[PDB]
């Protein structure tokens, strides 16, 4: 954990500094609440299992931020494909992403930074 | 509180300047009165909770006046978008506030202060 890593001289990931697991588990939850009650986003996820769903995307923050739990989805590029995400669906999903990390107490600074880690993806994710 | 934050040496926000989280909820109780009365708004909210309304509108207001918990709602764009809303509209919600936060006791130049926080939200609201 945070605690070993800092006994190998290892530097704070965001991961850590936002909460563990837990912490993105919680913003994950809060960020389907958005992302659903958003009627530009909901049809997308029309035939979608919200629960796995949800498991999948703590899994995958989880790791593009540090944390040490495996990813057990599918590529990005091949999730996405052909479903006629614009740049427009994509802004609108980040900005319920960073809605929830603030509504969480995320310092607004952290938050620019995992729209960094974020953004580049956009490419696998829109058409 | 106010008293944990001062022995932080953080300087007295709005929020803590006019009593906090409790003072705020009798505002925006009163508040929704006048709004509700009104001819001309009250239309808008028929059919909302408005019981769940005035929680978001506290939090709202709490984390607008520099207080210790973030707003978990909507943002203003979002929620306000699709209705039509004028900025007639804005200032008579704005005159509401200000005529509930003057029955609270709050002194006239911090409504000044608060209604300079709140007129800058009209390019979102309207
Ligand atoms: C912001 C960057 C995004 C990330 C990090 C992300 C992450 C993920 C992950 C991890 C999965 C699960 C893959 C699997 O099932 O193996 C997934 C699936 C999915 N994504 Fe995204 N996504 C992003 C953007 C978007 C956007 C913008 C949309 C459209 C508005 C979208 C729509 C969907 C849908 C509908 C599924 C599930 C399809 C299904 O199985 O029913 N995603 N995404
Ligand atoms: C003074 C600036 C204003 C602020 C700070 C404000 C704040 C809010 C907040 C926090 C919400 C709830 C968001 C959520 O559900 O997550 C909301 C919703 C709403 N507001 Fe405002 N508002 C303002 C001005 C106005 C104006 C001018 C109108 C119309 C005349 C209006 C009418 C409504 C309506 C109809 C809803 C939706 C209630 C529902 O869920 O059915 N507000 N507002
Ligand atoms: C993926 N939402
Ligand atoms: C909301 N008014
Ligand atoms: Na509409």
């Amino acid at each position: 954990g945070l605690l070993s890593r800092l006994r190998k001289r290892e530097p704070i990931s965001i991961y850590d500094k936002i909460g563990g697991h837990e912490a993105i588990e919680v913003v994950v939850e809060d960020f389907y609440v958005r992302v659903l009650a958003d009627d530009q986003l909901s049809a997308f996820f029309s035939g979608t299992n919200m629960s796995r769903l949800k498991g999948k995307v703590v899994e995958f923050f989880a790791a593009a931020l540090g944390g040490p739990e495996p990813y057990t989805g599918a590529p990005m590029k091949q999730v996405h494909q052909g479903r006629g995400i614009t740049m427009h669906h994509f802004s609108l999903v980040a900005g319920h992403l960073a809605d929830a990390l603030t509504a969480a107490g995320v310092p607004s600074e952290t938050i620019t930074e995992i729209l960094g880690v974020i953004a580049p993806l956009a490419v696998d994710v829109t058409s």
